[PDB]
């Protein structure tokens, strides 16, 4: 099994570093920029340098950048079975470039799925924009399009919070959509899923959001899925409108087979029958009484 994560931008970049000092198990990282100084401060291991005043912040920069070294972007992404990208939108790199990691790797044949994120309003119009503008273009080259706007995670933290904090904060959320996907099936646990159903789950979709709860004690399993489906995240979603749902119970040693049919059941609850939906277990063995419920709602309007 041979996954990808390829951060785009400088945003992007952040986010993979974040899930490289984090870890997520069983997958290759890749950063991807036009700065290369920028390339040279970040820890990933696999960095790829695109492309040839205020120009940079311009996605055209990016997509040309890319344009001109689809054959780098190639030889990295070859191979893979699944290739994840993560981007912040608003930018000149990640706006641009990203679409074109995307149809690079689509056309070579790899379940594409992107998880980026949209700015917050303070960024001004300007950001917005761009980011709608290139998020359209990576829409048309991805199977799964997970997107994050980064004002929902005010919601939970406000404050006079520290711009360092904000932009952790949507690191992490951008770590647990990659790592809730890919260790379902780098790193199993009792439920374990094939790759034939993350495939049919998120292949050639289109929206997709993502929701994750953690809970504890005897009651773990319900706290924990019902919190995920009421994830500030999802709160505009009518999960009995999505075509496909995928669900990632990462727990330790101690999952009860009783409670995946708990979690299961209570998504189930929520879905449509005419939905594909695929519940699989993670096994963190660091995890002693948390459990992790995260849930993939893809196809969606
Ligand atoms: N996850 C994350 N997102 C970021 C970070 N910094 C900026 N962003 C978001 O990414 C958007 C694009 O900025 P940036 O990636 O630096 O521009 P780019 O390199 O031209 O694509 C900004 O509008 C921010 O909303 C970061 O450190 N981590």
């Amino acid at each position: 099994a041979v996954i990808k994560v390829i951060g785009v931008g400088g945003g992007g970049g952040n986010a993979v570093e974040h899930m490289v000092r984090e870890r997520i198990e069983g997958v290759e990282f890749f950063a991807v920029n036009t700065d290369a100084q920028a390339l040279r401060k970040t820890a990933v291991g696999q960095t790829i340098q695109i492309g040839s005043l205020g120009a940079g912040a311009n996605p055209e920069v990016g997509r040309n950048a890319a344009d001109e070294d689809r054959d780098a972007l190639r030889a990295a992404l070859e191979g893979a079975d699944m290739v994840f990208i993560a981007a912040g939108m608003g930018g000149g790199t990640g706006t641009g470039a990203a679409p074109v990691v995307a149809e690079v790797a689509k056309d070579l044949g790899i379940l594409t799925v992107a998880v980026v994120t949209k700015p917050f309003n303070f960024e001004g119009k300007k950001r917005m924009a761009f980011a709608e503008q290139g998020i359209t273009e990576l829409s048309k080259h991805v199977d799964s399009l997970i997107t994050i706007p980064n004002d929902k995670l005010l919601k939970v933290l406000g404050r006079g919070i520290s711009l360092l904090d904000a932009f952790g904060a949507a690191n992490d959320v951008l770590k647990g959509a990659v790592q809730g996907i890919a260790e379902l099936i780098t790193r199993p646990g009792l439920m374990n899923v094939d790759f034939a159903d993350v495939r049919t789950v998120m292949s050639e979709m289109g929206y997709a959001m993502m929701g994750s709860g953690v809970a504890s004690g005897e009651d773990r399993a319900e706290e924990a899925a019902e919190m995920a489906i009421s994830s500030p995240l999802l709160e505009d979603i009518d999960l009995s409108g999505a075509r496909g749902v995928l669900v990632n119970i990462t727990a330790g040693f101690d999952l009860r087979l009783d409670e995946f049919e708990t979690v299961g059941n209570t998504i189930r609850a929520f879905a449509s029958d005419n939905a594909t939906v695929v519940i699989g277990t993670s096994l963190d063995p660091d995890m002693n009484d948390e459990l992790r419920v995260t849930v993939v709602a893809t196809g969606i309007g």
